[PDB]
This record gives C-alpha cells, structure tokens and sequence, in this order.
C-alpha cells in the first residue's frame, strides 16, 4: 500500500527518465545568416555512476557565397561506438557513428556523397591553458549515414576525456531520406563548405567554445577545428578523467560489418534503404508469399523515422527465443522440409538472396557445418554453425 | 570465411524471421455487404519447439439496417496475456488483451464505450464431433484498448487448446485513435451489433468455422458464438494439447495495473493518451524544462502508431542501467539535491505528479523506506525501496 504508492510514483518518475534518455540533435534554419542552428544535450556516463550533462549550442554558416538549402525544423538521431586499437601506443580513439535525419512527416552537393569519401580531421585545443592537438583519418558513407575514423592526440596525453570531444571532431555524412533531401544544409554547402561554431557547457564545470571549417580539399572532406576550454575544475569529471570511455556490450565492428553485408542482399539498388518491393522480392525468392499489407506492416514494425523503408541503422537496431529463431531459419534453408540442408538447397538459397558464390564455395560451407560427413547439414549441425 | 558466409546469410534469413514475427490484423472494407473483412495469421508456440500457424479469414456484417462506418484499409495490433486462477477447479482461461488500431497516416456508437463495459461471452463448439461449451465474463475499456475476462469450459475438459480459442472468444473494444475514429466499424454497428464469421486453418491440421453475434443486451456487450471444427488429427498439436498455454516472462496483472495507475498521472484528461501538453505539464511541475522539440522527440521515440501521443499500450511497452535509472529517479525526488528525500519534498513530488495523498499517507511512505529512523529517505534507502 505504501509500497504501491512508491511503485506507482517511482514508475512515473522512471518513465520520464526512459523517455528523456536518448536526446536527438534539433536543427533549425537561421535565415539571417544563410545557415542553421542546433540545440541538443549529450549525457556522458560517469565512471561509477551518474551522468555529466553537456549542453550544446551550435551555429553553421556557409563559407562561400553560393546558394544553400535552408531547412524546416527536424532532427538528427546519432548512434556512436567508441573503441581502442590494441596496437596503437599513442593516446587515441576509434569511432564508428551512424546518423540519420528525421522529424519531417511523409540535389546540390548530393553527388559529392554518393560513395565513400575520405575524411581528415585536425583539432588544436587549449583547455584551462593546457594546449593539445588531435588528428584523425577515416571515411564517410552518407548512403548508410556511416562514419568511421581513428583519432590520435599528436601532443602526447589528451588532457580531457575522448568522449567529450566526439561532437567536435562532419554532419554532411548524415543520411537524409529522400523526402527530406531539400532540408540537407550540410551537403548543399559543399564543396566550398561551412563554418561550424559551438559552445558546450558542462554542468557544474567548464565550457568549450569551438570553431571549425568543414570543406572539400580535393576529394577529401576536411574538418579543421579550434577549441578553447575555460573554467574547468582540476578534480572534476573532465580534467579528472572520470567519464566512462565507451558504452558496454555494444556490437563488434566485425559484427556490424556482417550485418551490413546482410543488409546489402536486401538493398538491391544500393541506395541504403530496403523498400517493400525489395523485401518482397527476397521473401518470394525464398518460397514465401507476403501480401503487400504484411510487407508494409513488417517494415512499419522497425520504421523509426516513419519513411516506409528500412535504412541500415534501423536494420542494425532490429538485429542488435534465440533457439526458436534458429529453428525457423533452418526451415527456410531446408527447402523441401526433410530435415537436411543439401548442397543444392544451399546453392538455391544463395541465389534466392542474391549471394553470388561458386559451387565449390558452397561445398566448403557444407563442409564447415557437416560434422558427420554425409554431405548435408542436419538441424543439430546447423545450430552448432549458427551459434 | 565459410563461417562468414554462414553468418552473413543466416543474419539475412533471421532478419526475415524477426520482421515477420508479430503479424497484425489487417482490416478492409466490404462495401457489398455493408461491412468489413480481415486477414491475418496467428503463430501458436508448440511446447518443446516450433510454431503452429493458424490462418484467419474473417467477415463482419451489421445485424441491423442502420448506417455503419466503412473503413479505409488499416490494422489492429494485439498484445495478449494468458494466465490461470489458482483457486479455480474448472478448466479455464484468464485473459488480458490490449488492442490498438493503426496504419492510416496523420461518432456513432462511441458514447457506448467511453467507460468500462461488462462483457458476456457464450460459445458452443463441436470439434471432430467432440461437443463443448465455454462461458466467460469480464470487462472492456476501449479508452485503453483493454479487455479483461475469465472463461470456463462448462462441459468439463476443453478438447482443444485454450490459445486456439482466443481469437474466437469483441473488436469493438479496440482503441482507435482520434484521427481514425471514422474507420471504426465495430462501434458504429452498436448497439444492434454485428455478425462475425471466420474460417481458421491450422497448417497441417483441421480448420474451425465460427459464427458469432456481437451486440448489447442492456448495458452488457454479449458475444454469442457457434464453432465447428473438422479434419483434425488425433495426435496433432490441437487435439493432442501440444501448444504452449502462455508466453513466458510477461508482466504480472498486478504490475500492469501499477503501470496503468502511473500512466493516469500523465493522462490528466483521462482520454487514454499522453500528449506533449500533458507530458510537459508533469515534467515542469517536477522542476524540469523540456522544450517543445524535446517533448515531441521524447514521444516520437515510443510512438508506435505515429499519432504524436503515447497511448497506454505504447507506455506499457516502454516500461516492460537499472541502477542508473534508480539513481536518476532519486535526484528527481531529492529536489534540493542534498542526498535526502524529506517528507516535504515527497509531499511536493506527489503534488507535482497529481498524486492526491494526505500528509499522514506521505509519512507512512517515508516510514516504510526509512531504515535508520531519521525521518528522511537517503539514496540506499531509496534503492531498497525501489528494488
Ligand atoms: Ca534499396
Ligand atoms: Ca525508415
Ligand atoms: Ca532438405
Ligand atoms: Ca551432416
Ligand atoms: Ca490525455
Ligand atoms: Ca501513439
Ligand atoms: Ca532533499
Ligand atoms: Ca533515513
């Protein structure tokens, strides 16, 4: 009864917690300056408990005098994975990010971002007078909203935590879906580029002020940054390195890469999106017959932006009970339903998915799974292979 | 490499599995008969592994000659919880269901369903000549899309599994959101009601054919059903009782009920939906200041139907890392941030949520949590109380 009031009330307070837990980047036009502004919070986990808030204010304005696209209000949704290179002796960060635009219901610069673009990042910083520099290199693939980079502190040890520098260290690699392409300021500014400025307030601590130039130099997208940090506490969360480096129990880069390859089999036109047409094609080639309504409801189920298609980050979320999943997978492979996957059936399944492999490569797949040497893959063999 | 091909391919097949895993009820108009049709599959878990498919074809036509609403294409999404009454010696089923309409983008009979409506269900069946009867009683609350019923076999032992009878045993209790109210055939037919007919094919087994009359008799919504089952196998999944009764590890009815009470504190107008206005009000009363964009993005995050508001089933899904959640909950209660929740602060938090309690009831809440007898609730006390 008292316990029921605590529960009731606690559920409500935890609900506001759960709802506020994953703040997106809120973008708005700035007509006056021919650009945009953005406002958002970042919650950095504190080692051993709690969150350090970082309140971001941002403005971007074009570098050139050309025309740009000035967007309606929308947001960007970001997923970030931080890691370490075990062979790297310098202070560093490996970063993987997926960013997609959303929040509007239902071509200048686009051509620069259709494939993989090399990226260079240079940062010179001063935090409480501690001078430092960072340089990073990698690739962006705006089709998947994907950025992959490795960063090095080129002045020795970073005097602030790596996670605090992530937002500072190329929003032109965000995936805007088709209906929102007219709201992509970032690409419209290219190749001449844009200036990005922010102030970032760390609750109960200091602030960063940054200015950056983001432009192409040849075929490379370059982000060159000046950062000044003031008013930080010597034993606070930033200067004290009390923030958690990476989120626990995320997927491996290698697992993500296998999911991307899997996504490819569906996205036959390579535009970074799975439509009902494409999902249907694959399902039908497998011997299944969804209706249009079933195909649509299937997509809706995982359609976070509500565009009617599955983009890669949405697919990754779904792929990120197990026994029953593996058993149903087995039936799809075992086309005639006799309890054995034959080399022929596997050949056919590969063709059905659009997976081009020689007959010898297929034989090697069976051989890897085929414990009892009958040249076929039974259910128990399939489970060992799948787990 | 062979392993990578298996993984790649397996991920794709499992993805079609995950996507197809929760089929909704697809509804379409039937202009000719002044009614609707529906098509959907039910996957029943087989004890010890696998799924028994049940392919449903449905048609409804009005009982009276009055006008009805003939809908555009849409669907219903259903969550079901089956349980047992430990005191009941008769063969029975306790059923809790939430049903909401979706799949259209962006008043006759409505007035009958604004509060809680008592329900009576009567079924007479013949399966492979085995005669049986079922009678059930409970309540529906269409505001939350909620049905709660208890069913008894009144002829002795049920010759088929309880889960196979769920779809047969009142879609007028579905929650249609505001923008879709003109597509609610089921309520528009009331009080005179409708006839519902289905054929249900159990893959590799027999079929059921049902006919039902659904209407008000006085203030009670009555579902009276005739079921005929033919062609079932004596040792198949149905006549053999080889289907799993209930899904494992669902919430208790008592937990759901505490979540509903929590939902109430937000839904101040009691219409079954939380708007950004209402979420804002509560958050602000707590000392928080979301912007409109933050409030909207918060809702979007859990908005499965894409209507812009949180209905109860959407809230339940969110409420259905823990340490960090409890720590952030503590800070909301501990308004001045001194490490102790005072009786005053708890009083204020109750008022902030719209939770009406006497000062004595609040004192009893502290007393229940207050292990060390200082009249306040510290963090460790709060964790013990919350877990
Ligand atoms: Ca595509
Ligand atoms: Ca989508
Ligand atoms: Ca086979
Ligand atoms: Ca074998
Ligand atoms: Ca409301
Ligand atoms: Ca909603
Ligand atoms: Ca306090
Ligand atoms: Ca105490």
């Amino acid at each position: 009864s008292s316990r029921r009031k605590w529960n009731k009330t606690g559920h409500a307070v935890r609900a506001i917690g759960r709802l506020s837990s994953q703040p997106n980047v809120y973008i708005k036009a700035d007509k006056q300056k021919n650009g945009i502004k953005a406002n958002f919070k970042i919650r950095h986990n504190i080692e051993d408990g709690g969150v350090q808030l970082a309140y971001h204010y941002q403005q971007n304005t074009p570098i050139g005098d050309g025309p740009v696209l000035l967007p309606d209000n929308h947001y960007l949704s970001v997923q970030s994975k931080l890691s370490k290179d075990p062979n790297e002796k310098r202070d560093h960060m490996v970063l993987l990010e997926f960013v997609t635009a959303a929040g509007i219901t239902l071509s200048k610069g686009e051509e620069l971002f259709t494939g993989v673009v090399p990226i260079l990042v240079e940062l010179d910083g001063d935090v409480n007078g501690h001078k430092f520099s960072v340089s990073g290199e990698g690739e962006g693939d705006a089709t998947y909203g994907k950025l992959t980079l490795k960063f090095i502190c080129t002045t020795g040890k970073l005097p602030v935590p790596w996670p605090t520098l992530v937002t500072t260290l190329v929003q032109c690699f965000s995936r805007y879906p088709d209906h929102m392409k007219q709201h992509d300021f970032f690409k419209s500014a290219m190749p001449e580029g844009y200036i990005q400025e922010r102030t970032i307030f760390f609750k109960d601590d200091g602030n960063y002020k940054t200015r950056a130039e983001v432009k192409f130099e040849g075929d490379t997208l370059v982000n060159r940054i000046e950062l000044k940090g003031i008013d930080f506490k010597e034993d606070g969360n930033i200067l004290g390195h009390k923030l958690e480096y990476n989120l626990p129990d995320q997927l491996t880069e290698e697992q993500i890469a296998e999911f991307k390859e899997a996504f490819s089999l569906f996205d036959k036109d390579g535009d970074g999106t799975i439509t009902t047409k494409e999902l249907g094609t694959v399902m039908r080639s497998l011997g299944q017959n969804p209706t249009e309504a079933e195909l649509q409801d299937m997509i809706n189920e995982v359609d976070a932006d509500g565009d009617g298609t599955i983009d890669f980050p949405e697919f990754l979320t779904m792929m990120a009970d197990s026994e029953e999943e593996i058993r149903e997978a087995f039936r799809v492979f075992d086309k005639d339903g006799n309890g054995y996957i034959s080399a022929a059936e596997l050949r056919h399944v590969m063709t059905n998915l659009g997976e081009k492999l020689t007959d010898e490569e297929v034989d090697e797949m069976i051989r890897e799974a085929d414990i009892d040497g009958d040249g076929q893959v039974n259910y128990e063999e399939f489970v060992q292979m799948m787990t």
